[PDB]
């Protein structure tokens, strides 16, 4: 009577504890789909942008090769200029080649490439490839069989070298 | 009694399931902001990595080239030595070094642009004047021009043939 009719809400107050658990699970529809946008739009660019730079990179390198090739072609030119003219005198060509070499250096310096230390300097593994040793001051480069270069911190290529050794 | 109340127990089967479609969502969807947080930490990673990547990437090319061309400098020294003993041989060395240079260039994939006798082409040639030879054709190459496949390392300064 006044105990089942007044407490009949036993299934009434539940309407707010049920429709709500069915009012939120409905909104989560764009919670696994709506988010599928910010995601599938971020993973659509990460597989795109990285594909765009996959280009801008292989290009910046190509650009680097060119930058060098261009700076160095003048040597080929001088080699040509020598074969067609310089043949004047053996000591004329000798001086010409000397000149070409000197040029190659300036060109390298131009791209900021310095030659690592050599004959007389301290043998240093960071810049030197020791091929064996020859008479000279120990711990010091006795002879350079191949110039080594470094541009800044980077090693273009180490110098193949002979390290000094005191005779007895 | 047995079915007058059990046939209702079917309604409770829904509410019992409602806690499976929303209780399982926030289960795996509890990290859908994480497996995404990383996908943005890597996509926001390149955004700053490229400025560097690209730079050092050019150095890569320059080194790649220098690496391949230093042998020329090596041969120049080698040549100067053969000449220190027999001056006459110097001419022979230069010829070798020069031919060497071409091979190297080939190695990096650069070819010489069409020359003497070949049709003038602005893609590769820089006409600076005229000189005897088939009209509209390269008559003499004053400076070699090279192309790396599509790109142009540098154009050949050339003289084009005069018609008539």
């Amino acid at each position: 009577r006044n105990h089942e009719n007044t407490l009949e809400k036993d299934l009434e107050a539940v309407g707010q504890e049920a429709q709500a658990l069915e009012e939120r699970l409905k909104a989560a529809e764009e919670e696994l789909k709506g988010l599928k946008d910010k995601y599938l739009r971020l993973l659509a660019d990460f597989d795109n942008y990285r594909k765009r730079m996959e280009e801008e990179l292989k290009a910046r390198e190509r650009e680097g090769v060119l930058k060098a090739l261009r700076a160095l072609l003048p040597v080929l030119d001088d080699l040509d200029r020598a074969l067609e003219f310089a043949e004047a005198s053996p000591e004329s060509i000798r001086q010409g080649v000397r000149a070409i070499r000197d040029g190659f250096f300036r060109i390298l310096a131009g791209l900021g490439v310095e030659e690592v230390p050599g004959e007389g300097e301290a043998f240093d593994p960071r810049y030197h490839e020791a091929v064996g040793l020859l008479p000279g001051e120990p711990g010091k480069v006795a002879k350079v069989f191949q110039r080594g270069f470094r541009m800044g911190e980077a090693l273009v290529r180490p110098a193949r070298v002979a390290v000094g050794e005191e005779k007895r």
